[PDB]
């Protein structure tokens, strides 16, 4: 009965490596996203770099406290509404930031799931002297954030319509600086730089996981 019982098991660890490697890819993507979204140093740098005080007709102290309040609001543990210290906000502006908050709690929710599956299924594979999930995952974390960008290559303007309508509850509403002046201290350059910082953290994440794959496999070879 052994023949038929390892044809099954070999295809099992092959699948488990797949689920674990994809779980590591998303876990690193979500961790990097959370580090940049809730990190303050990048935006604090953009204040002087992009001259946000003159962009928004605000002082630096006002920009930072309004930003600090926004990031506190986007945490999944703050149940209160968004109250900017010195800025007005329209009904559609509050709707937009609840949309932004909702994807973050969605990403974190799935992140906690993938982290557990990656570490639980990962030690099951390490107990079996199998390390390729640290290698398969390593390349998969580089490939995950970019597979989300693939629709851009088919149609640039059109597939940004798809992202916008999957995330946001108001199709047609745009930020009016008179009614939602926080838009003037969130320039487009900050969001692109933030996306680059996410991939930077993702790239660094795959390196350490690849380094772990090679640390494990060299010890495994120096044993046999
Ligand atoms: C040695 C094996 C490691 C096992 C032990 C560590 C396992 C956790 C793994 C990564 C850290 C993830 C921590 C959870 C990140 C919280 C998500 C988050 O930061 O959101 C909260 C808030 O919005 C922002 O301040
Ligand atoms: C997209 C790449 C990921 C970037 C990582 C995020 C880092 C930003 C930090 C906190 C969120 C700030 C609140 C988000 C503000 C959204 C404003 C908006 O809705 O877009 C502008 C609108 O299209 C014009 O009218
Ligand atoms: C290498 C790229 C890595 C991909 C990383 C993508 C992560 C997206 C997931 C959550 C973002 C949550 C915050 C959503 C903020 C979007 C607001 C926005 O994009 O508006 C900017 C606009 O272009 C000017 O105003
Ligand atoms: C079992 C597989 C082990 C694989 C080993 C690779 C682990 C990758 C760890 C970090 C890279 C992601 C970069 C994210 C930078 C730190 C993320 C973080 O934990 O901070 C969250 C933030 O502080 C919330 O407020």
């Amino acid at each position: 009965s052994g023949r038929e019982n390892l044809y099954f098991q070999g295809h099992m660890d092959r699948l488990i490596t797949l689920v674990v490697s994809y779980s590591i890819a998303f876990s690193i993507f979500a961790l990097a996203t959370m580090a940049v979204v809730y990190g303050k140093w990048l935006y604090y740098f953009e204040i002087d770099f992009l001259n946000i005080p003159d962009l928004a007709d605000m002082t630096k102290d006002e920009i930072k406290r309004n930003y600090d309040v926004l990031i506190t609001y986007l945490s999944p543990f703050y149940d209160g509404a968004l109250h900017l210290p010195t800025l007005d906000m329209s009904t559609n502006g509050r709707i937009r930031f609840v949309d932004v908050k909702n994807i973050l709690v969605k990403i974190q929710y799935v992140m906690y799931a993938t982290i557990m599956i990656a570490v639980i299924g990962g030690i099951y594979l390490l107990k079996k002297k199998n390390e390729k999930f640290l290698l398969h995952g390593s390349i998969l974390t580089i490939i995950f954030p970019i597979a989300l960008m693939l629709p851009i290559a088919i149609n640039f303007e059109k597939s940004f319509v798809l992202f916008h309508k999957l995330l946001f509850s108001n199709d047609y509403w745009v930020f009016d600086p008179e009614k939602d002046p926080i838009i003037l201290m969130l320039p487009e350059e900050f969001f692109m730089h933030a996306a680059c910082a996410i991939l930077l953290f993702i790239l660094g994440g795959s390196i350490l996981c690849y380094s772990l794959y090679r640390y494990l496999v060299k010890k495994k070879r120096m044993s046999q």
